[PDB]
């Protein structure tokens, strides 16, 4: 099952070296802009869980939709955080370890938040033979650029202080080279229905 707007939780791996699960929870950054901690993780647990939602402005996914919508590259969605709800998110803040990238958070709800909440899929390699222009779990490799920042989502490697239960810092990077694969993901678990 290629993976489908809305209905499609999911976990999200990073590709370099001692990358690990996208992840969230309530805590907050203790500078920065304040705003919801987005951490990666080297467990399996629920707040590793995300899924796709339109762009912000428009309608939320509803289960009452009728229609099967499969994300597309190339399209803007929101990565909305299954545990608290948030919006993946960045903005022209620095980042609490590395500096020179911007911080990533979580922010708002479907009524809160901005077009800063608007991501991109890139698909960077296919394994498979299925339908090379949709997401595969496991077998797709891609990037996930911020459209507003014109950033992409990394793991660094480094790891957070205690205020983030020392986990991984995720960076929004600036002009990365197109192969580095701190900023290559790919869907580790999903679940549908």
């Amino acid at each position: 099952r290629d993976i489908a707007l809305g209905s499609s939780v999911v976990s999200i791996k990073n590709q370099a070296l001692g990358g690990s699960l996208l992840h969230s929870h309530i805590q907050t950054y203790p500078d920065g802009s304040n705003q919801q901690q987005v951490t990666c993780y080297g467990y399996k647990d629920a707040n590793n869980e995300w899924f796709f939602n339109r762009e912000r402005g428009l309608p939320s996914w509803s289960e009452n939709e009728t229609d099967i919508e499969y994300l597309k590259p190339g399209t803007s969605y929101r990565l909305v955080h299954k545990s608290t709800g948030r919006n993946l998110h960045t903005h022209p803040v620095a980042a609490p370890v590395s500096k020179t990238q911007w911080e990533v958070s979580g922010y708002g709800d479907n009524v809160v938040g901005d077009n800063k909440d608007n991501w991109v899929i890139e698909i960077m390699d296919q394994r498979g033979d299925e339908d090379p222009e949709k997401l595969h779990t496991l077998t797709t490799s891609f990037r996930i650029k911020n459209l507003e920042m014109g950033c992409y989502l990394a793991q660094t490697g480094n790891s957070l202080p205690e205020w983030g239960f020392r986990q991984q810092e995720v960076v929004c990077m600036k002009n990365p080279f197109k192969r580095d694969k701190r900023t290559w993901w790919n869907i580790e678990t999903h679940e549908n229905e």
